[PDB]
DNA sequence: TCAGCGCATGG
DNA sequence: CCATGGCTGA
């Protein structure tokens, strides 16, 4: 079992690893959006949308106005509905193949949800900080 | 390759 | 004020 450690950077992925869907939802929330804005909205979403089954069948207009202050409301809204639907339906392995999930959300999955972390090469800053911090203190862990 | 989605905040 | 905080469809 992998179970990624918590860093000083405190990425939201650090507490979302045990729920691949929730982590992947967080990545979507972080597209062209600061963590300061996105993260609190993520929680208000998660309380009203705890599962991929709940988000699968849902009113995409009803998530949209919740994503309003962030921007990209109906874009993400219809995207999440499909992704959550695509989540519980298809067979995947690596998450990229799911709609709305590109390289970033995949690198997050590969690092946090499984142990590829040594192999994975990050793009995003936050991920790269965590990844570089890993190679340093990993011997002090396991 | 690339427009396009989108509001908030910092420079 | 005009930058900047991923991904798809095409
Ligand atoms: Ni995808």
């Amino acid at each position: 079992k992998w179970t990624p450690p918590r860093s000083p950077f405190n990425l939201v992925q650090e507490i979302l690893f045990h729920d691949p869907w929730k982590l992947l939802i967080a990545t979507i929330f972080l597209n062209r959006t600061s963590g300061k804005m996105a993260i609190p909205v993520l929680w208000e979403f998660l309380e009203k949308y705890p599962s991929a089954e709940v988000a699968r069948a849902a009113d995409w207009r009803d998530v949209s106005e919740l994503l309003k202050p962030l921007g990209l409301y109906d874009l993400r809204a219809k995207t999440i509905i499909k992704f959550s639907d695509e989540y519980l339906t298809k067979q995947w392995r690596y998450p990229i193949e799911l709609h709305g999930i590109g390289k970033y959300g995949n690198d997050s999955y590969r690092i946090f949800c499984v142990n590829e972390w040594k192999q994975v090469h990050p793009e995003d800053h936050k991920l790269n900080k965590y990844h570089d911090w890993l190679w340093e203190n990993h011997e002090k862990l396991s």
